């Protein structure tokens, strides 16, 4: 019994954690295989993060302006490219400690665990999710960039997240390996806001599975919903729709507890219209929405890695 | 910015973790150095589960008796001891990812990380607090026995917690790394029950100054309390008492913020007897106890 915010195990990317110096900035950086990705932004001062130009500030740049640190132990670097706004730095040694890995991009709702770095040390591990607005409601401080986020599944690390940004709501942006953006933002120093939010229904769905599967059922009631009337509802409250995907990935939670994903949405749909009524589910008196219906299966079932 | 429940990173742990099997029971084992540590009832059945005289059962156990699986590897035990409630099982091989470490015994209000283990392979890490009630609101399955908390303050693992109980209230009892358990709770089935619970007011004034230095400040208010009346107050909400101890290890965090500790005080006694309005502090509507003064201090 219990329901926590559960992380991956993080040693697997532990082991793929490097400080990268370029200049006068210190971030982390990511060793896979002889390659060390980190955000391009490394090779920018304060004045060019204005408005960068980043092919022609990394032509100015030399291998040997890039500082790979492993450990206790320099790393050299012997090759540097861009992709999208990441810097991959081709380094002499291959990282005996590369777990199996792919790169993945995830959509809005997915959840993955972010490994907080700071000089290319981990500092800790917490679970989060792709906002539907693209941004992450991380813990980062300066020095945070370069921190990777991943799911493992199976033996496998699929890497979805590198830290770029903070916004000045206090929540953050970064990039799939790749180097692409998740949402609109722009690597530069100019004036880049969240869009309004909205919250993830499947996974809210799912934790409610959850909180059923551990006990806490005051919320369930005799009545069931259409799909189109739940997601009349559902754009009432700022909830992301809930399509008949969502609705089959709930199936084998439904069969477990035996409630419909129609009589849990009309169990969601009196939870908005009227509130806990001084009640939580779950310890919480907010609907959570940081569990996907996959957490919510993996958690109860104690899938390892 | 940003204020996460965060736990510390895995991998120093997740290289300790194996799979103990003693006749038809499973559960998992610390191995550090040469010995692997586990709960010691591993050597009961269920029926032995209720009035265990674990000196018995013990002495009738053998070396071979002990099956230690490190990943896909078996290790031999070439000894087996009992201190307290963990079992620790000589082996033949030092574990080569034995981190720095240290065993340490917390008090209630402490928080610590959990690797949560199946059959010695990590499933995943959550932050937990020992309760005031020294029971813990983990997340466990069966199997998970032997399953870890810990801290890592600068390079060194401090185990402070072993898995061992559910309680029939969902929530969870352990022991230290020496076997020592944590509240009045024995490894026997025999009636047990989790203390009233309560929250832990000093986690709870540190989360509040993790709020204002993230930016929040709507639950302050102009007034402040003596000690003796917060902890008036504080009582009638079941929330422990908060003891010079605490105002001292708040001041840190008083001094960075520039809210005297009893102003912070008065602002809690103030969110008790309102509510939140609606309103939320760190992404949170209720207040949160699971975060104590260095954890705020290391986060922010
Ligand atoms: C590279 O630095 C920036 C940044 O957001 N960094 C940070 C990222 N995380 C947490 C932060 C906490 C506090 C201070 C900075 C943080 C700030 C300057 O402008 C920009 C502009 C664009 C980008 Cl892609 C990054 C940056
Ligand atoms: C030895 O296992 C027991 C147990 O609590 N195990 C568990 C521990 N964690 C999570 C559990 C989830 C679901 C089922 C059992 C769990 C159950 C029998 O009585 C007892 C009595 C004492 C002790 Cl020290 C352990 C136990």
């Amino acid at each position: 019994s219990g329901f926590r915010k559960m992380a991956f195990p993080s040693g697997k990317v532990e082991g793929c954690m490097v400080q990268v110096t370029c200049g006068t900035t210190t971030l982390n950086g990511l060793w896979l295989d002889d390659v060390v990705y980190c955000p391009r932004h490394v090779i920018c001062t304060s004045e060019d993060m204005l408005n960068p130009n980043y092919e022609d500030l990394l032509i100015r740049k030399s291998n040997h302006n890039f500082l790979v640190q492993a450990g206790n132990v320099q790393l050299r670097v012997i090759g540097h490219s861009m992709q999208n706004c990441v810097l991959k730095l081709k380094v002499d040694t291959a990282n005996p400690k590369t777990p199996k890995y792919k790169f993945v991009r995830i959509q809005p709702g997915q959840t993955f665990s972010v490994l907080a770095c700071y000089n290319g040390s981990p500092s800790g591990v917490y679970q989060c999710a792709m906002r539907p607005n693209f941004t992450i409601k991380g813990s980062f401080l300066n020095g945070s960039c370069g921190s990777v986020g991943f799911n493992i599944d199976y033996d496998c690390v699929s890497f979805c997240y590198m830290h770029h940004m903070e916004l000045p709501t206090g929540v953050h942006a970064g990039t799939d390996l790749e180097g692409n953006f998740y949402g609109p933002f722009v690597d530069r120093q100019t004036a880049q806001a969240a869009g309004t939010d909205t919250t993830i229904t499947v996974n809210v769905l799912a934790w409610l599975y959850a909180a059923v599967i551990n006990g806490d059922r005051w919320f369930l009631n005799r009545f069931t919903t259409t799909l189109n009337d739940f997601n009349l509802v559902a754009m009432k409250y700022n909830y992301e729709p809930l399509t008949q995907d969502h609705v089959d990935i709930l199936g084998p939670l439904s069969a477990q507890t035996g409630i419909a994903v129609l009589d849990m949405c009309a169990s969601l749909k009196e939870l908005l219209q009227n509130g806990m009524n001084g009640r939580t589910i779950l310890g919480s008196a907010l609907l959570e929405d940081e569990f996907t219906p996959f957490d919510v299966v993996r958690q109860c079932s104690g899938v390892t890695f």
